[PDB]
């Protein structure tokens, strides 16, 4: 099927899925069912700042959230991505709404990956920042709502012309050029996300949160995958 | 029509065509017809290196050839490329034979190009390095008789089983992510590129050259361009 890893920043609790009783950030893996989670003092209105690293040597994948002046809620989980992901992938940013609704604005996004083989410093890297995206972005494969240019920010969800976010929207941004992951004949493979973020809620229910993920080349926004879902699962299996 | 700015690393001579009457490097804005070229001491069976740069500051383009205890062979030419060619574009080398034969094998190519826009050194910038191909290179938009995997080399025209290269051949290599090569609002834009390559003859009449060049986002080898066109004109205009 469709092979999902993704760190994410969710807003609201659905303890029923198993989700804490509290805004969290995860790492899933196949499963919207994070596989390690931890406490996110989620803060409306700002702008805060998300960094995941991984190497093939501590086959390790952690994630640090913060806000300036707030304490950074960590996660990390052992994984070896090797065996749980394809050799080439997309990654990407998602992000959802659905009965109660926030803002999900990406104002800018990095990532570096990087395969040290046989001998040398010599690599195959690939590498991409966006400080600011263009209304006719091209370098970014848009799905569901999701969109650029409003300010030069990158809205992954249904917002209004006034500036208001819309419930029960689902959007994602997945950087055109697949990327080679990993290899047999690595010595090193590693990469690195940093993203920043503005999750506002005109009511005091936000909701339901962003997600960096990394996905096969050609996955879709899963069928009714709005809300809880994040727009990375089919189901709460 | 089909937009091309290219540094050519031309092994034949065609007088007719206004080619220097001996292997030279230029740069080809539009035309198969080089708008500055610069004596280039070929060497056969050789590894050499290519290194070509722009910033819109200086709006000069230059391009330096070497190999190992060889002087480098240079070529600048002062073009604005905010009006040759479109604000997104993909990048790309080229190579072909036609009458006459040689291997057009690229051992490794990187590329960055950076934005500079509104203030500090915050950037819009792509980065990408391959010192080994994969046969199944995912990120690498191939076109003609151009492949990878022999040995983590690309080749860009067709080459014998046995090791031997073919005539009336033309490959093109495209990296798959558009690039945005210039804006309205960028304070600064440049590009650096560099990739080694070995070109060798059976005959002793090597034909006829590598490229590296800047085109649209849906360029496509143009109709009949072997030999002497290098992959990148339809005509020799
Ligand atoms: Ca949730
Ligand atoms: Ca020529
Ligand atoms: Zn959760
Ligand atoms: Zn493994
Ligand atoms: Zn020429
Ligand atoms: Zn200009």
């Amino acid at each position: 099927a469709d092979t999902i890893v993704a760190v994410e920043l969710d807003t609201y609790p659905n303890t029923d899925i198993g989700d804490p009783s509290y805004p969290h950030i995860g790492i899933d893996i196949k499963s919207v069912r994070s596989k390690k989670t931890a406490k996110w003092n989620m803060q409306n209105g700002k702008v805060g700042t998300a960094h995941i690293i991984y190497n093939s040597v501590d086959k390790r994948l952690s994630a640090v959230v913060s806000y300036p002046n707030a304490d950074s809620a960590t996660v990390s989980y052992d994984v070896d991505l090797d065996n749980v992901l394809p050799e080439w992938v997309r990654v990407g940013l998602s992000a959802s709404t659905g009965l109660y609704k926030e803002t999900n604005t990406i104002l800018s996004w990095s990532f570096t990956s990087k395969l040290k083989s046989n001998s040398t410093h010599e690599t195959n890297a690939l590498h991409f920042m966006f400080n600011q995206f263009s209304k006719d972005q091209k370098d970014l494969i848009l799905q569901g709502d999701a969109t650029t240019g409003t300010d030069g920010n990158l809205e992954l969800t249904r917002v209004s012309s006034n500036g208001s976010p819309q419930g029960s929207s689902v959007g994602r941004a997945l950087f055109y050029a697949p990327v080679h992951i990993w290899e047999s004949s690595a010595v090193v493979a590693s990469f690195e996300a940093t993203f920043t973020f503005l999750i506002k809620s005109p009511d005091s229910h936000p909701a339901d949160g962003i997600a960096f993920f990394i996905s096969n080349i050609d996955s879709s926004i899963p069928s009714g995958s709005t809300g809880r879902l994040l727009g990375l699962f089919p189901d709460a299996n």
